[PDB]
């Protein structure tokens, strides 16, 4: 499905691709088996335009995987600054806890990121 | 709701807010999403007098978030000893297991806080 | 966040500047991105009035960084005999051993001050 | 309540109390509200001597608590070398896994205890 | 119980005793009460020609254990680069998350394994 | 890809080729097994040319290896003060501490090179 | 405290003290925090005689720390040839890595103890 | 076991007892509990005929002990150019680094082996 090639799109970091995908009706938020969105991929493997391209087409910026956790937690589990400042201005729930009971705050302070902990803070 | 107030006050380190909520009826226990109490999010930020003035107005000093974390667990993540102290000196169940079995004084250890640890033993 | 800027001025040598931030209700064991404390700070740069004042004010002399160096570690890898004599004066454990196995001595000796040695044994 | 008193006594090393409270018709295997049998914080806190007399007594030296943690275990996570060698001499499950999948081995690994790891593989 | 003795060989490294089991009709992927399968304790104990033994045997290279883990998640955990290139070539799912949401990237870089954190991209 | 081709080329030092990848599309992150970046090569190599190149093509000055090392770190390790100063005017993170805890100034001192303890401290 | 103070007696040279401590059921092979036995502690401080009754009363001549240095290690790293002896005479394996892959051959060679290196041949 | 017989040979420097257990159908690439392999402990040792021998004999030149050394690491450690050589013209990774960051190159500076470290280079 569209879907599926979506979430490997934006995965494989496929700016194009995705943008096709979009443009042809793909959902947004589709899911893989895990409760991953593509903003949840691009974020973590830190595809910024596509994590624009998500957002601009009706992302759910507080989308939440099998583990309680948003794009927030993933983009902030890699260093990826400019990423979670995106997040951030577009309504990231910077307070939100993972079911361990995990913020992206807690994440950024057990891998030592300071410009990251000073954003979230 | 008052309640949300005080949690987002004593999160934020509004003292006097805390005391004028609590003047005006709020709950010292109430509880956000994730079971988070007014003397968890203050022993998390390391507010100490927020402490105190719940402690006094009848804060659960044992009161468990849905990770099964106390106050005391929290304070020890974030190596607050002033308030880990505090908390102790009214009633912390030292012993208290979270729901990943891990006591104040393992979550010390596991974050480098040493010397909180020889307090908690 | 008066930990942040306390860091600073004990890593700087701004003797003014903690006493204000201190007397302002700074974390006097406030830790960076790699468990720095102001006294591993002070201690490392060499400003003995800075790592006397943080003592005074309820510094952790065995406080550890990321990879267990306390600041009699720092302290002698930077040759500040003077410094090494107030924290031992203040309860440094000398057999304090990194996650290199190595103590202030075994330090000492590797950066070849045979003096330094010489006080620790 | 006696299970009580002696799971507090294995927690805090008092010979003399688990020796009146076994004579008394507690059980070695009391349970706590973690699943915590006296061997288990008797082992987590270090008290070798204790820990012997428990296994005199007949506790379960694989018993296991809220997370699948036997004694051994928690000793590893402790770094009780003396402790571990006990349990196992006396039939601990070094392939026992918790309930986050992790074996007295993994414990030893992830807080780089080399000594207690080179035990555990023998 | 040929499945019992098939898993106690390959964890043992009993290279000779795993093909007469298996020339006798023992099950490849039989499984302990922990959901280990002979292919998750040879690729945990670092027990090359087993793995690949086993794989000829007809064994499921993506199997999970109780936790979600595949026999790639556990080789990666114990750094064993050989097995881990094996798996891979014999179709191991590299993006397969654990029941704690990881993947065996993930877990190489929690276990400090960046080399093999590279390899699995 | 052409990623290996400019991780060889940085290390060579071959200008030319450096700069048609980069028109090519290269990236300039580009990781080897070791997670050394172009830059990493280049600065430890003494290829200032292609540090400046790498540079003005977007390099991330603070890139780091599988030991927590930057350029900067590279550079000083190998006395190259040239590279040092255009890292550093490029916003370096001279405080930065490896997965040893050595910033590029202790490198500095261990290696006895006054000049570059001078300029980093 | 048996163990501990053995330890303490074997570290400070303590004749008198490990006598009574040996009498009274103290473990030959007790650990401190750091996998330390008395024998480790004797052989790095040069304490031969305390080294001697030690393996009289049956210290594993090949324990561990939490580095994997044994006696012959620590021995060998403080430049103690007659204690390296009387390792050796007593089993110690001079083949033994530590965490670090080194032999208690390479920390000689590494400290320029020529003498030593010899009698590790 | 031949492997082990094998091993021993090969640190002995005992090159008919090599050559016998060759001839026995001894793996080449039999490993230590440290990871070395024949080639490993021929290189550090200088035993060159054991060298060339293994090499005919399918030797992994390229082999990794527990810490990421290959035998060029071990000869480059201890000096040994011939063997340098001989392992340079069977496909040696010049550029390999092992667990801590370091090449033969960076050993040889290390170890002040100048004549060693040009050829590298």
């Amino acid at each position: 499905d569209l879907g599926k090639k979506l979430l490997e799109a934006a995965r494989a970091g496929q700016d194009d691709e995705v943008r096709i995908l979009m443009a042809n009706g793909a959902d947004v938020n589709a899911k893989d088996r895990y409760g991953n969105t593509p903003l949840h991929l691009a974020a973590y493997m830190g595809h910024l335009e596509i994590v624009e391209v998500l957002l601009k087409y009706g992302a759910d910026v507080n989308a939440m995987d099998h583990w309680g956790r948003t794009p927030l937690h993933l983009a902030a589990s890699r260093g990826h600054l400019d990423i979670v400042e995106v997040l951030l201005k577009h309504g990231a729930d910077v307070n939100a806890q993972d079911k361990f009971g995990k913020t992206a705050f807690d994440i950024s302070i057990d891998n030592g990121n300071e410009d990251l902990a000073e954003i979230l803070q």
